[PDB]
């Protein structure tokens, strides 16, 4: 045991595969985060006595995320540091990496305990998706896709809606989409603030 579960990465992006700036996002879709606090936080229902997803995000991400919204509510959260810190607080978890994080998820949340975990999400940083990426269990990416070349000057790290990894990465259906999230998301583009954008789910054989 250590790897019973897949990884699924969720990413808002643009065309440029750009994620960020500044140590925040160079947009603000309040219909975006809301999407994406619904797919972190959706279990299935006969589960949902027990069941919670996990969040695993990078120093950087969790230092971006404004204090009100911190830990994130109704999931397990883990922050990745390479330097256990620390900056704890309100009950909260640290690893040095991202199998240290599922060693530590799988001993503190095992069959005994009150918490068991469902889906485990990476959610963010640069460098944490790219540990994510190299992960053998990472075989789902949830991507919100911006079509504005946004200036940024943090990137996602491979560039998996292009042609050199299509024979690796495949877009699912939407209804597919809606199917693995449990509710109707929206079809298409959406118009926020200037921007179009639109909701992807794409997959990988493990
Ligand atoms: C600065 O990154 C923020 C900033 C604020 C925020 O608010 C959550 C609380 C809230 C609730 C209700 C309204 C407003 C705020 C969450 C995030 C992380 C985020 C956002 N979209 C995200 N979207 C995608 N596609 N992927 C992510 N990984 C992601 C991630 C990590």
């Amino acid at each position: 045991m250590n790897q019973q579960k897949s990884l699924t990465l969720i990413v808002a992006l643009t065309t440029s595969y750009g994620i960020g700036r500044s140590n925040s996002l160079p947009w603000k879709l309040k219909k975006e985060i809301s999407y994406f606090k619904r797919v972190t936080s959706f279990v299935p229902t006969f589960d949902s006595f027990e069941s919670m997803n996990v969040v695993l995000m990078g120093r950087k991400t969790w230092e971006s995320i404004p204090l009100q919204f911190r830990p994130l509510k109704g999931r397990i959260n883990v922050v990745i540091t390479r330097n256990e810190s620390l900056d704890l607080g309100n009950g909260i978890h640290s690893a040095k990496s991202l199998d240290h994080a599922l060693e530590l998820l799988y001993r503190t949340y095992g069959s005994e305990s009150s918490v068991q975990i469902n889906r485990i999400f990476v959610i963010g940083g640069a460098q944490l998706y790219k540990a994510a990426m190299d992960h053998p269990k990472l075989d789902r990416i949830m991507a919100t896709i911006i079509y504005k070349d946004i200036h940024c000057d943090v990137f996602f790290p491979l560039k998996f809606r292009d042609k050199e990894w299509s024979s690796v990465w495949k877009k699912e259906k939407h209804s597919d989409l809606e199917s693995w999230v449990g509710t109707k998301v929206p079809h298409g583009k959406i118009n926020e603030d200037g921007f179009d954008y639109e909701f992807e789910m794409w997959t990988r054989d493990l």
